[PDB]
């Protein structure tokens, strides 16, 4: 039963990948939601609906990175459904950021708590893993999300749809 | 609450859009799956897993076009969960082409499903988006498996890890 | 009296054919109007007057091109007076487009009538042609004039002549 | 109601000019009917349908630069229905040659009066505007239109079909 | 028996294929004996010759194009005997272009016949097969061969030697 | 009745050249047939499918040079009917090859008889034709299907679907 290919990698590791890829899946949904959402005829934020498609793209290309890590270590894949995103109507281009931050932050607390684990199980090859490739991207993408939402909230979003026309236009384009 | 865009869009059709979208998202999935089973240590088909990932890819785009024809017309994308694949591992090379024909050729039958509707409805935008844009891509699709399918076969699929061998190196690299 | 090309080509098909370019040059006529509106010392819209001057001429190429259509099918072409537009004064860039999303629909409706008749007398190279050239046309030309109402909307417009300028500047510029 | 911009801008002047408008665009209409009638089946004079054609765009330019002097000046454009051309078939390339030299002998009439009304109002601007952009046109395209109606009867059009034939190869091809 | 592709495709649409596939390979047996008659030393016509061997290699593309559709759909191509044309001498290059606009319109006719009985089966991908690549062609051929015969005849062919010379040089050239 | 170009140019050498036309013929149908048996969906070898549709067009431009020279010496081309081939489905790359060999070296024989014909008739230029451009091509021809069938048959074909599969592959690749 157990890979050739696998050392020093714990079964608590390998589901707590598991659950990080249906995480990380998830996460690409809720950006694809964000994005089409924006790409409403009554809301039209073309810049907004970029920027969160490519954020959309993003976490499905973690997912992926995830797959291979699993694969490498041999372990195995185990997908779940993908749940549905809590809304299809995300109100305002600042009412997404600022889901998209607590999203953002959720993931990178699922992320610290895997590196917890894999310290636990003296796992330094998945320590380093997530290190490498994961938490600095979740700290600059939080860093990005705030630095939005203070620019929406002091520009007068979500009341001042000049406002969001204007940071659609000359900060996310 | 009627979309300033919307003309001759009826409701039925909106719903089977949602529904072409879910089931588009659920191949892209299926895919996923599959690639990432052909990368396994044990199993170890590079070219199966990319031409998978591939297709992934390829219906996630399929699921994207929908939603922006949903914008376009006036209707509003409610998203479901995208259910896991009925399968963890895919077997063999010859049983994921057969269970992707399969998956193809169900996908094509929803898609004529959705052509009738619209006929019905005498929409004929949306006729000939489906018509433009899916039923020649899936006919494609389905004989390109179905070619697959007769050619590991006929090599002496699965059971000569030889004929998958071969054909992931002849016809898939 | 019958044209030695012409097959499978109703009466009822020729004369709405006409009727369709009536429509065509009508909403190239009304587009110009609209452009040099946004031409005049005390409105001074140049992206307006760029856009609408645009339109104006694309809407002369959909109506050259049922006169190509009509002439390929056997069909007579009968040109009738080009009704002047319903105004001379737009008011503001949100009425400009308000009102020219009120005649892309128009035509859309009229475009729909046509290929429903075409459905009627099995005329499926005319149908194919209204399918390809046309309705798909339409339905981008609705979308775009949507969004952009939503947006000056949610500016300020009409009464933000500054909505109306940057909206001027940053989208059709 | 007077235009910021307006100088030395009689009511008479800015009457004809619209009046001006309305007959190039006219003038651009009734090339566009002979255009179409050489692309007839049953016709088939592919030069003598561009040459048209190119005769009609030219002429939406002409009325395109009339509208935009208008909004220069500071009057405003008062737009009329563009009335049906006379004929809808055109007979021969001769006839339609000879049609087309009677139009351009009656714009030019009509601008040689607009020059003068322009000189009784002692309005150089206009008279310059008149004399630059339009009075040589005239007198090119009356000179090139007697040109070709020379040649096509010398070569004995319009009852030598070769003749219009050879003449569509020849001079306008 | 039943193709692992075939899906929505009924045993009419495929006999009536193959009778398209074998309608068309007649047609391009038929512009094949057009073009040789015209290489005759006795006729001379090297560039009606020219046109219509074009149109013999068109017309066997559209038959292959056939046989492809055929086998995507997992029908079964059954080839019969290619007739020969009715005519060895087609006595002149207008008696050629009538005979040509007869073959187009009746290769018209059938492929109209096979769009009804496709959208009798509810078969939308071979309705929009057959309208994609077939029904404009055959429009767009008709509308050419018939400007050809008018041509010609308002040369005086086929009495008119040079008519048909300068036909060949001029258009056909 | 003797075309002014025709010297030393038997009847019976016209007659069989008209006779060799038919053959080419029917040997670019037997291609055509052969090629897209091995388009379909449960035979799958792309590369025997490319190599007899290759062999089809070859044939067809043999039959066109027979009727170029028979226009050069005077003869008069006689078309007559392309029967069908002998069979719509050719079994395997093996059968099908083998097949092709036995139709290149009957096409060879004819030839063989038509310059004994020529020779008979002291017809050098006829002669000189069949030797140039065609008995060296069906020397080769019958080689090279003497050395796939014989590849084929070392390889293990028909029984052997990864024979065929890798001749597929790397002779006809
Ligand atoms: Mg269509
Ligand atoms: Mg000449
Ligand atoms: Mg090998
Ligand atoms: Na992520
Ligand atoms: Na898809
Ligand atoms: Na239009
Ligand atoms: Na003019
Ligand atoms: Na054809
Ligand atoms: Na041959």
């Amino acid at each position: 039963s157990t890979s050739q290919v696998r050392q020093n990698y714990h079964q608590d590791s390998e589901a707590a990948i598991n659950r990080q890829i249906n995480l990380e899946l998830y996460a690409s949904y809720v950006y694809l939601s964000m994005s089409y959402y924006f790409d409403r005829d009554d809301v039209a934020l073309k810049n907004f609906a970029k920027y969160f498609l490519h954020q959309s793209h993003e976490e499905r290309e973690h997912a992926e990175k995830l797959m291979k890590l699993q694969n490498q270590r041999g372990g195995r894949i185990f997908l779940q459904d993908i749940q549905k995103p809590d809304c299809d109507d995300w109100e305002s281009g600042l009412n997404a950021m600022e889901c998209a931050l607590h999203l953002e932050k959720n993931v990178n607390q699922s992320l610290l708590e895997l590196h917890k684990l894999a310290t636990d199980k003296n796992d330094p090859h998945l320590c380093d893993f997530i290190e490498t490739h994961y938490l600095n991207e979740q700290v600059k993408a939080i860093k990005e999300l705030g630095d939005h939402v203070t620019n929406l909230r002091k520009m007068g979003a979500p009341e001042s749809g000049l406002a969001e026309y204007l940071f659609d236009k000359h900060t996310l384009g």
